[PDB]
Formats: structure tokens, C-alpha cells, sequence
């Protein structure tokens, strides 16, 4: 069966308490330190507020977890503990609960985010390299800690374009990687789902995050956001196959012995692999380079095992201007 090319054994080489999140004992702060100011949004199992820490006047974010899916809550809490101090990972400030109802909430640092719909249309070539490099730092960190994020997408990549600060947020779908474990494919947003998820291949790994990152890179350099805009999960794979090719898809399925849902037979058609240069036009030309296209081609590949790791991506020549500037 398939295995990650990197960090495959990191969890088995650590103490069981590192990854056995169900056994984790939470340390609780003081709920009354935090005053809710404004609702930011709502997820399926949580709601997020801007708040003020009344002890230091500082703005924070409070994520109230409800439904209280107790196992999912300990998983997110333990993953955040394991990732503490990691580069560009959202900082968890506190964990509190209502003393009477016991409903728990997470408290995070506040990032003055620029909405990606507006931001992605005005980034320069250097900006794209810079922010992608910062995102890769967070992914290399979490993968090296034995954790897959599983929900990489613009909404979960918060960018303060004034201070040039990036944070990878929302670790509620993240999971520990264990070799040969079969994982639920109902993760990630439709537009960022790797082909392994779309064909119901459960033995995936950290490389799922690199497909999602490649999707973001494509949307930034080409200015089509989202880059692969399927109408549903079936159409999502069709949109991918029109670019990467159908014979190439079948070769990937054959390599990993993946069964293809027969509903695909009537919708996939026959499509050659396309050159990434086909997406260049006058409005995005200044953002595209041989280096960008080479990197993108090494990320948006069917074969999850052949995609660049986060570390390998950071070493790519596309990031040399960032590396050279982070040393001047
Ligand atoms: O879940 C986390 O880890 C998490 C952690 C931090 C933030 C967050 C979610 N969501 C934010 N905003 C937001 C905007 C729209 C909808 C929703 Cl649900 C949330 C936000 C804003 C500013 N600073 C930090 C955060």
C-alpha cells in the first residue's frame, strides 16, 4: 500500500501520548477573561467571534465549539498543542469553557486579514512567491510533526498584507498520519480536494495538502480563483482531468489499484494533458515564469507520491528571490 515519502514514522517514534489525543487532559483558562465583540462566521461545528482579552485589552478570536463532538475537540486541541510555536501556524492563546454548561471555546491570536477575493487580484510576482513560501513553512512544520491539515484553502490562509504576516488556521479537520491507515475522504473544500479524495482512495498522506497548495498557487499566478471550479465532487474530477489528462488519470488509478466509480464513465470524456502555458494571457503574464510553471507542474500531479514535499517545494528556484531577500 501507499506510504508517505517523508515523516512516515514520526508518530510511531514518539511517545503514545503525543498522538493519542483521546487520552489528553485539557488545561482550562478563565472564560471571563474574554468578551465577545463581533461574530465573524460559523462553521458546521463551531462559530467564530472577534473578542477582547479584558486582562490586557488585546484583540483575540474566540471559536466556540458546538456541537460538542468530544473526540473531534480533543483532536484539535492536542494537534494545536503539538504545533505550538510552529512557524506561521495560528497561535492558540487559551482554552476555556462555560463553568455551568461546559461548552468549550478556543482562543487564538487576531490577524488583520485582507479578504483573499480582493487580495489575489493585486499581488505582485514577488508577493506570490513570498506568501507561498510562508505557507510552505507552516505545512513543512506540521507534516514534520506528523500532522496533515486536510483543509488548505484561501479562507484558512489568513494574510495581513500590511505587515506581511501569514497564518494557517482552522485545524478542526487535521489528523495524525499513521502509515497504512485508511482515512475519511470527506475532507477539504471541493475546489481543493486532491484527486485521491475524489476517487475514494483512503490511504492518503501529507501530500494531500500539497495538491491544495498547488491549487492556490495556480489561482494566484493565473488569476482564475478557484482554479478548478467543479459543480459537485464528480464534476470536480472532470475539471481536473480536462487539464491533467484522462489517460494519465487511468495510469494513476492502475498504479494504486484504485476502483473508479462507474458514474465517471459517462462524464470524463477523453482529454489530452494540457500545457500549463495554455492558461497564460495578457492579464496574468507578469505573474507567470518558467520557474512558476515548473513548480506548479510538480505539485498538481495525480500521483500523490510524486508530488513535491513541502521541503522540496521550498527548495525550488521559484523561491530563490524570497530566500535571497530573507538574507539581505
Ligand atoms: O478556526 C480557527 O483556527 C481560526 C483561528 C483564527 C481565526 C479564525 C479561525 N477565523 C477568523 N475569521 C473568520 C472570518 C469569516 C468566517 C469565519 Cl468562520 C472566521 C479570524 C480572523 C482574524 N484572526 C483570526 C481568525
Amino acid at each position: 500500500g501507499s506510504r508517505a515519502r517523508v515523516y512516515a514514522e514520526v508518530n510511531s517514534l514518539r511517545s503514545r501520548e503525543y498522538w493519542d489525543y483521546e487520552a489528553h487532559v485539557v488545561s482550562w483558562g478563565n472564560q471571563d477573561d474574554y468578551q465577545l465583540v463581533r461574530k465573524l462566521g460559523r462553521g458546521k461545528y463551531s462559530e467564530v467571534f472577534e473578542a477582547i482579552n479584558i486582562t490586557n485589552n488585546e484583540r483575540v478570536v474566540v471559536k466556540i465549539l458546538k456541537p460538542v463532538k468530544k473526540k473531534k475537540i480533543k483532536r484539535e486541541i492536542k494537534i494545536l498543542e503539538n504545533l505550538r510555536g510552529g512557524t506561521n501556524i495560528i497561535k492558540l492563546i487559551d482554552i476555556v469553557k462555560d463553568p455551568v454548561s461546559k461548552t468549550p471555546a478556543l482562543v487564538f491570536e487576531y490577524i488583520n486579514n485582507t479578504d483573499f477575493k480582493q487580495l489575489y487580484q493585486i499581488l505582485t510576482d514577488f508577493d506570490i512567491r513570498f506568501y507561498m513560501y510562508e505557507l510552505l513553512k507552516a505545512l513543512d512544520y506540521c507534516h514534520s510533526k506528523g500532522i496533515m491539515h486536510r483543509d488548505v484553502k484561501p479562507h484558512n490562509v489568513m494574510i495581513d498584507h500590511q505587515q506581511k504576516k501569514l497564518r494557517l488556521i482552522d485545524w478542526g479537520l487535521a489528523e495524525f498520519y499513521h502509515p497504512a491507515q485508511e482515512y475519511n475522504v470527506r475532507v477539504a473544500s471541493r475546489y481543493f480536494k486532491g484527486p485521491e479524495l475524489l476517487v475514494d482512495y483512503q490511504m492518503y498522506d501529507y501530500s494531500l495538502d500539497m495538491w491544495s497548495l498547488g491549487c492556490m498557487l495556480a489561482s494566484m499566478i493565473f488569476r482564475r480563483e478557484p482554479f478548478f471550479h467543479g459543480q459537485d465532487n464528480y464534476d470536480q474530477l472532470v475539471r481536473i482531468a480536462k487539464v491533467l489528462g484522462t489517460e494519465e488519470l487511468y495510469g494513476y488509478l492502475k498504479k494504486y489499484h484504485i476502483d473508479l466509480d462507474p458514474h465517471f464513465n459517462d462524464i470524463l470524456g477523453q482529454h489530452s494533458r494540457k500545457r500549463w502555458e495554455n492558461f497564460i494571457h495578457s492579464e496574468n503574464r507578469h505573474l507567470v515564469s518558467p520557474e512558476a510553471l515548473d513548480l506548479l507542474d510538480k505539485l498538481l500531479r495525480y500521483d500523490h507520491q510524486q508530488r513535491l514535499t513541502a521541503k522540496e517545494a521550498m527548495e525550488h528556484p521559484y523561491f530563490y528571490p524570497v530566500v535571497k531577500e530573507q538574507s539581505q
